[PDB]
RNA sequence: GGUCUAGAGGACAGAAUUCAACGGGUGUGCCAAUGGCCACUUUCCAGGUGGCAAAGCCCGUUGAGCUUCGAAGUGGCACCAGAACCGGAGGACAAAGUC
DNA sequence: GACTTTGTCCTCCGGTTCTGGAACCACA
DNA sequence: TGTGGTTC
DNA sequence: TGTGGTT
């Protein structure tokens, strides 16, 4: 309900050794403690226990099993009874189990399925299970904190309240299993930990009437906190197991019920495949199983063979599938799947039915996820170093132990922490001691922190850049951690400690005691996804109640009502544009006098959504310039150079094979060709490696195999050992090298928060693996050791780089929504200014079905995880919560390929650079200058500089303006996607006013295209309408209500095709025609 | 100034373009930002493990020397975490088949 | 550079389920 | 504003 | 090319 904010702070223990001894001595406490009841629990529980299997990484063992459990349960509670001196009866075994098992059910409501409070189940239970005289549990005591309905009755009134308060009590059976337990000689269940042979520590001695310390209760609570959760996860993963086995037979018989034929078809396919490959020896159960990855684009491979003959020869089948490969090579699949599809034999699978591969690859899925898929969720007990949790320490007031923060206690900046209880060392015995204070090493991050209330120690104030007035909060709970690497060490010395203070902050609208903002009942946020919902019929009294007035910053979100929609990108990271919402009674603007852009708002006929500006919001290192270009270049020079020369060697590597066939298949592509044309390796290396080929062209044939092969492996040493001084001189340079480094705030950098140089990062791990484990035996494969780390320090550099582009990325975000833009002055050189009144709401695409899938190239995957556009939104959501601003997400299809203004569809663009049409020294045509140039066959004509080239994927969109040929729409492609999130949010945009699914079928005695009816949208227009045609393309509309489905498609604007539905396939080629075919016509004269 | 609208911090193309001493401090990191030496890992490289060492880093003041108008300028940025768990996918290696 | 199949190892991205209390009464 | 057992 | 990203 309220922002937390975690302050990790660090601890100077330098000048005093034995409260740091004190602080790791209190850590493995706190472990051993949670550990004792986290086993406890796990015994009155008795089922079955899972843990990690070892010697592979998969599946799972049963560490102990249920007998295992409840054999030992009775071990401890027997030893229980004797030692708690018990003479009254002791229960059978069976009574004792199942009394043990409800006091679990009590303790883990989650392993029945019911909802618990860690925090009031340990408050409720550890006296009673642990002090030999507790009265807790019971209805014996009259303290603790008064009911609900007795608050109310001394003021609020207490009838419904007061009924509950008995109702909740009678099906209450805490009473009953304690009184059981005492009966049966378990009064004390368990030890409280520290007062108990298990910890050598000196604690302070127990007071009268008291058992427990608050160590105990710290250690009590993070036992049923672990066990609860995971018990929620062992209910969640036998569900879930549980909805598959029912999604496997819920499939065959309903998907291929009459295609009984094809499925033993397909299992022949597949091993004849198993059977026929030269790979590795097949180990799963779905070894060589058709997936959708293998049968990415075979919906083209297959209408290009219908209109072939069944009897034709191989290489019209193949060469049809090299044509759709061709065409684009990162959306297809396996040749050899086609190939093997394309054989007689096998021909029926997609000839009968050509949507049956697809689907029996989703069962095949379904198979290999089940194969797979656990059934119980692991239960692993905590350890102080290899899996630690860390002790707590309530703040000032609180049950726990606790600590105040000392503002300024030693310096200016030099704050410090008071423990009120902790543990000291001295000469190795640990005593419990009193009220140690203890300096935080010097934080910037803690100058956000200034003191609120003398007299109240807990309360602060929050500094941020995007705030002009300091949020008031409190100080919360600390835990006391340390670093995972100094943790599973010992050694012999004096191992940072950290504290993590939780920072409670609360925001100006929650200072004003309302549940949420007054602009919160204008948008409704749905769903996990936070999908954006605009109350029509409530913006237009909340305009006349909160009309704009000009306040900047956070001082205006009370006035206005502002949207900013963001479009996320690898190029540019947060593409924005903002909308106010204003009368249409408005005027022309400051700068020359033109009508502004503005959206319709539905509903409100006064009202429109006025556009006020459009930024690229681009993280450092996202522009380009000749001199960055070059830097770019060079920095991955010789990188780029050992990449093709390791190639080579591999190449020199299969010539030494036992293989003969594979070794001169292998030299033959040596010595066929000159080394290196393109000039892509190092003079002295290739200089090296041409010295080794000849010398072995000289001894090919003439020699024997044992002695020709024993020469290759020799001049892969000295080839090998050659490149491996230049592999250590590389990485010297990387790491000791002396580059440029920027002072201050500086523009244009070379890598900066880009994805490229977090790319430049991953390129040299990859190309460092590849070195590591390449083989000079040809045919071994070399994987990592069971638990080895490659390049520990790089690994956390791209991750720490991860992490800080994705916390400045969500801020950019936050500060523009909020109306703060970082300028340069110079005489300040560079701080925050409230420039813009604020927006209320940030507006996202919705990109969570964007997800990575093994249907996506991997490729295509690869990007999802260095753009990782969710973890932006997460980001987002966390980082907005203290200023009051609302992020929604957008629905996105078509987000980017329909024209924001317009409303027609386009094809995103580039455009050609400068640099290729100067006639002084012009520079290569890039990549996707050369893939147009060659699909037109454009080779003799002159391209002029900015001439508009349709590649599909440029960060230009284009869209047909008018019928007049030529005539286009050209803006920035981002800026167009979030004018388009914009345009989606003031107009309830459905998918159905522009696509619609259809399958055909009889209605009024004529084949037409019945609308597939999904969601309420598309059926409160589109149930009591069919669609009819006269050509197959260009359908039209009724009203009365083959076998694959038809898509159609719609241009909004009616420029294309008028505007009618047309196929999809025709649809975006006459949008193709628009634009490509007049780009090309007029570059051809 | 050329191209393109959204008319904005507009967007594309182009033309243009660090020592020293002393004092204090070194939370997590990033910005061209991936520490150094030794030993071990059979072997040289990569990677790892361990050991050792001084610092390297910022901030301030006083000097120099640079570089633009005697003055100024020799650093900027972000930070909500903890544990366990279930998934989704990358990466590397070998064989084979493909643009 | 891009793409597929086989296995096995290290890594990363996304989401879940717990969490980072409050207050009364007898104490001696 | 104590703690420690106790109830919410 | 055809949801979203962009070699």
């Amino acid at each position: 309900s309220m922002a937390v904010k975690s302050i990790k702070v660090k601890l100077r223990l330098d000048d005093m050794p034995e409260i740091r001894a004190g602080l790791w001595k209190l850590h493995k406490e706190v472990n051993a403690g949670v550990r004792y009841y986290t086993e406890w629990l796990s015994l009155l529980r008795q089922e079955n226990l899972y843990r990690r299997s070892p010697n592979g990484d998969g599946e799972q063992e049963c560490d102990k099993t249920a007998e295992e459990c409840k054999a030992e349960l009775l071990e401890r509670l027997r030893a229980r009874q004797v030692e708690n001196g018990h003479r009254g009866p002791a229960g059978s075994d069976d009574e004792l189990l199942q009394l043990a098992r409800q006091l679990y059910e009590l303790l883990v409501p989650q392993a029945i399925g019911a909802k618990g409070d860690a925090q009031q189940i340990a408050r409720k239970f550890l006296s009673p299970l642990a002090d030999k005289d507790a009265v807790g549990g019971l209805g014996i005591a009259k303290a603790g904190n008064k009911p609900r309905w007795v608050r109310m009755r001394e003021a609020g009134e207490w009838e419904e309240e007061k009924e509950k308060a008995e109702t909740r009590k009678s099906a209450d059976r805490t009473a009953d299993v304690l009184r059981a337990l005492a009966d049966f000689g378990l009064k004390p269940l368990m030890r409280v930990y520290t007062d108990s042979e298990m910890s050598s520590v000196e604690w302070k001695p127990l007071r009268k009437g008291q058992a427990v310390r608050t160590w105990d209760r710290d250690m009590f609570q993070q036992a049923i906190e672990r066990m609860m959760s995971w018990e929620s996860w062992n209910q969640r993963v036998g569900q879930e197991y549980a909805k598959l086995v029912e999604q496997k037979n819920r499939f065959e018989q309903k998907n291929f019920v009459g295609q009984e034929h094809l499925v033993h078809l397909v299992n022949q396919l597949q091993q004849d495949m198993k059977e026929a490959s030269p790979g590795l020896e097949s180990k799963e159960q779905t070894a060589h199983y058709v997936t959708g990855r293998a049968l990415r684009g075979s919906d083209k491979v297959f209408e290009k063979w219908g209109k072939l003959a069944p009897d034709a020869p191989f290489d019209l089948y193949d060469a049809e599938i090299k044509n759709v490969q061709r065409r684009n090579t990162r959306r297809f699949g396996s040749h050899d799947l086609f190939a093997k599809l394309a054989e007689p034999e096998y021909q029926a699978l997609w000839r009968e039915d050509a949507s049956f591969l697809t689907r029996y690859a989703v069962y095949n899925s379904i198979l290999r996820k089940l194969n797979h898929a656990k059934m119980f969720a692991t239960f692993t007990l905590p350890d102080a170093t290899a899996h630690p949790i860390w002790t707590r320490f309530d703040k000032l007031g609180g049950n726990l132990h606790q600590y105040t923060f000392l503002f300024n206690e030693f310096g200016e900046r030099r704050h410090a922490i008071r423990f009120h209880k902790l543990l000291k060392v001295e000469n190795g015995v640990a005593r419990e001691v009193d009220d140690v204070t203890v300096p935080i090493s010097m934080s910037e991050q803690l100058d956000n922190l200034l003191p609120r209330d003398p007299n109240e120690p807990i309360a602060l104030y929050f500094r941020d850049y995007g705030a002009e007035q300091h949020f008031t909060g409190e100080f919360g709970g600390a835990k006391i951690q340390c670093r995972r690497d100094q943790l599973a060490h010992m050694h012999r010395r004096r191992r940072d400690v950290y504290l993590n203070v939780s920072v409670r902050v609360q925001s100006q609208s929650e200072a004003r005691g309302e549940r949420r903002p007054p602009y919160a009942a204008v948008f409704r946020l749905v769903g996990d996804n936070h999908r954006a919902f605009v109350h029509f019929d409530k913006l237009s009294d909340y305009l006349a109640e909160h009309p704009d007035d000009g306040k900047l910053g956070s001082e205006g979100l009370l006035s206005g009502l502002r949207v900013m929609s963001v479009a996320l990108g690898l190029r540019t990271s947060a593409s924005i544009s903002v909308f106010r919402v204003a009368r249409k009674d408005e005027l022309k603007p400051n700068s020359k006098g033109r009508v502004p852009f503005f959206f319709p708002i539905k509903g409100n006929d006064n009202l429109v959504a006025v556009h006020e500006r459009s930024q690229l919001l681009k993280l450092p290192g996202e522009t380009e310039s000749k001199d960055l270009r070059a830097i770019r270049e060079e920095r991955q020079r010789t990188l780029r150079q050992l990449r093709t020369q390791l190639a080579y060697l591999r190449l020199l590597v299969r010539c030494g094979s036992e293989d003969v066939g594979r070794r001169e298949r292998s030299w033959a592509k040596l010595i066929e060709q000159p080394v290196d044309a393109a000039n892509h390796m190092t003079p002295d290396w290739r200089e090296a490696f041409e010295n080794e080929l000849q010398k072995l062209k000289s001894l090919h044939g003439i020699c024997s195999d044992k002695e020709w092969m024993d020469a290759v492996y020799e001049s892969v040493r000295r080839v090998w050992r050659h490149m491996g001084k230049q592999v250590r001189d590389w990485r010297k340079d990387v790491r000791s090298g002396e580059r440029p480094k920027i002072r201050g705030y500086a523009k244009d950098v070379v890598g900066g928060n880009s994805i490229e140089q977090i790319e430049y990062l991953e390129r040299q791990y990859k190309f460092l693996k590849s070195w590591s484990f390449f083989g000079k035996v040809s045919g071994q494969v070399i994987r990592a050791e069971k638990g080895s780390r490659f390049a520990i320090t790089l690994r956390e550099h791209i991750d720490h780089a991860k992490e800080d582009r994705l916390k400045k990325l969500a801020d950019r975000i936050i500060m523009e929504a909020l109306g703060y833009v970082y300028a340069l002055d110079e005489r300040g050189k560079g701080k925050w200014v409230a420039k813009y009144p604020p927006c209320q709401l940030i507006l996202l695409a919705e990109l969570s079905e964007y997800q990575f899938n093994n249907d996506r190239p991997p490729s295509e995957n690869n990007q999802l995880m260095q753009w990782s556009h969710r973890g932006v939104f997460q980001e987002l959501i966390n980082q907005a919560q203290v200023h009051d601003l609302l992020v929604g997400t957008m629905y996105a299809a078509f987000s980017s390929r329909f024209d924001a203004r317009t409303g027609a569809p386009g094809i995103r663009c580039r455009r050609v650079p400068a640099r290729c049409t100067q006639e002084h020294n012009p520079e290569p045509f890039p990549w996707w200058l050369n893939k147009f140039v060659v699909e037109h066959t454009l080779d003799a004509c002159p391209l002029r500089a900015d001439d508009l080239i349709p590649t599909g994927e440029g960060e230009i969109f284009v869209s047909p303006f008018s019928a007049e040929e030529g005539d286009f729409h050209q803006i920035h492609a981002a800026l167009n996607a979030a004018q388009n999130l914009q345009q989606r949010l003031w107009s309830d945009f459905d998918i159905s006013q522009i696509r619609l699914r259809c399958d055909w079928g009889e209605v009024d005695g004529e084949l037409v295209l019945i609308p597939r009816l999904t969601g309420k949208r598309t059926a409160d227009s589109y149930s009591n309408k069919v669609f009819y045609t006269n050509t197959g393309v260009t359908y039209y509309e009724r009203e009365r209500g083959r076998e694959k489905s038809v898509v159609l498609m719609r241009d909004p604007s009616g420029i294309i095709n008028r505007g009618n539905w047309t196929r999809q396939k025709e649809f975006w080629s006459m949008v193709n025609q628009r634009i490509e075919g007049y780009l090309v016509k007029q570059i051809r004269s």
